[PDB]
């Protein structure tokens, strides 16, 4: 019962499947916290 044999099987089944047919989110998810990071990094820059 390891870990990286789960969680990698977890992926390649729930996130290959879905990630796949519902990679469409994936990018509406490429934006958001991903996006979020340098969103403010871009403001901050602004206030300094």
């Amino acid at each position: 019962s390891s870990l990286l044999e789960k969680g990698l099987d977890g992926a390649k089944k729930a996130v290959g499947g879905l990630g796949k047919l519902g990679k469409d989110a994936v990018e509406d998810l490429e934006s958001v916290g991903k996006g979020a990071v340098h969103d403010v990094k871009d403001v901050l820059d602004s206030v300094l």
